[PDB]
């Protein structure tokens, strides 16, 4: 039976390193695991003797300083050829966009890490970083970054929350810095203060696209946050969700301040809120990265969420990924337990599923999954009327509420019966998610 071992870890960013995975946060929290299943707590918020960084208050004094904040926002660590690890930290007053970007480097993984200083602030009242007066309309609030190589060995940031929206710079894979000239770098999607943060963007060797993962909507458990993903051929974009809409143009209106009617109907919607037979279930999940496992070739959603009842109460999660026969990744609807794809036949997928349809909104409601029954005959009967067939190894097709989906079945473990339950997750070109996972065992 599989085990778990819980951490609390908001807004974590994975890295790998020594045969183990980390996760580093915000408030200068961190985790490890060498299964992604028991995780062990490292650090947890800001304060004198965190591991990380012992002497924090003083080491980044500066940047502290300038956001007006006693904690850091949510971090990356990347590790470049030099093998020393890069921490790419920020803090943000909360209120507003003010907030300083800056670079510190550990010979170790779990630290300490060294400041190498600030190279991006936001929120001055003044010349901004591109040399135009900030405004928070059109630049970047300065946090949220994911430092990346691309498949050519070019080292990139995207990064931002709210505000301007979400922009990439080409780094100096020497310092680690941004290339001279590049101002705040170019801009990937978002604009007038859209609810949209936590960029993260993954290469997959199969389907040769890179990935772009973001959150839309609000973090907290009213805030309806949810994971999408857009994609392209290139590390810097031009992105484009399955419709083909150009993520470039997706912003709220001119002169509103977080207008979600404008953002939602755009980017592949992976996930919301929801409870599978009410039992247990997820609220605002998001702020994920992502790991690719080049041995293995599974890959990996990691993320932070809520739950039903809980407040505020947050933990780490990691759901496999898979991916559907257009290219696009689905999320396995239950969290990691080892399991692997396999080879369905019909007899094992024909049967009862609550089924969840996680939509296309911005929403805080959380949505109860339904009972439906995949027949023998290719009809879907009960909480929706529709048809279904499984096709090559463990692909399946569904046919429900006008829109075709593709995605793909899975055994998996369910930790509120504790027991093997067969899964599908599809995904319409329309962009939203449905997850199925049987009553059978
Ligand atoms: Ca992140
Ligand atoms: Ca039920
Ligand atoms: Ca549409």
């Amino acid at each position: 039976k599989p085990v778990f071992s819980e951490v609390t870890v908001h807004d974590p960013s994975i890295i790998k390193a020594n045969g183990t995975y980390y996760v580093f946060g915000s408030h200068l929290a961190s985790a490890k695991s060498t299964d992604l299943m028991n995780w062990t707590q490292i650090s947890s918020s800001v304060h004198d003797g965190n591991p990380l960084i012992p002497n924090v208050y003083e080491e980044l004094k500066e940047t502290f300083e300038w956001a007006e904040s006693d904690t850091l926002w949510a971090p990356d660590v990347t590790q470049l050829e030099d093998g020393k690890f890069y921490m790419y930290y920020n803090a943000c007053r909360g209120d507003s966009p003010r907030s300083a970007l800056g670079l510190a480097v550990a010979d170790d993984i779990e630290g300490p890490y060294k400041n190498k200083g600030i190279f991006l602030k936001s929120g001055m009242d003044g010349i901004s970083n591109d040399g135009t007066p900030y405004d928070a309309t059109k630049h970047p609030n300065v946090v949220d970054p994911h430092t990346f190589f691309d498949q050519n060995g070019k080292l990139w940031m995207v990064y931002g929350s709210y505000s301007g929206g979400i922009f990439i710079l080409e780094m100096d894979k020497k310092t680690g810095f941004p290339l001279p000239g590049q101002g705040y770098g170019k801009k990937l999607i978002g604009g007038n203060h859209s609810r949209i943060e936590g960029a993260y963007i993954l290469y997959h060797p199969e389907t040769q696209y890179y990935y772009l993962y973001m959150s839309f909507g609000g973090l907290a458990a009213d805030g309806g946050y949810n994971i999408r993903v857009a994609r392209s051929k290139n590390p810097d974009g031009p992105y484009y969700d399955a419709e083909g809409h150009a993520m470039i143009d997706v912003r709220g209106k001119e002169g509103t301040l977080f207008d979600d009617r404008s953002i939602e109907p755009y980017g592949v919607k992976l996930m919301g809120n929801f409870s599978f037979n009410n039992k247990n279930g997820y609220v605002s999940p998001g702020h994920n990265s992502a790991f690719y496992d080049e041995k293995s070739g599974k890959s990996y959603l990691i993320f932070h969420t809520r739950f039903p009842g809980r407040g505020e109460e947050h933990e780490v999660r990691v759901h496999q990924l898979l991916m559907n026969k257009q290219g696009w990744p689905v999320v396995a609807p239950h969290r990691y337990a080892g399991e692997k794809l396999e080879k369905v036949k019909k007899s094992d997928v024909i049967g009862d599923y609550e089924l969840v349809r996680h939509g296309k909104d911005i929403s805080a409601d959380i949505k109860e999954s339904k009972e439906i029954r995949l027949n023998q005959n290719g009809k879907i009967t009960g909480a929706v009327a529709g048809t279904w067939k499984n096709t090559g190894h463990n692909k399946i097709e569904l046919k429900i509420d006008g829109k075709t989906y593709d995605g793909v079945f899975l055994r998996q473990w369910d930790a509120a019966s504790e027991r093997k339950v067969m899964t599908f997750s599809a995904l319409s070109r329309e962009g939203d998610a449905v997850w199925g996972s049987s009553l059978k065992r």
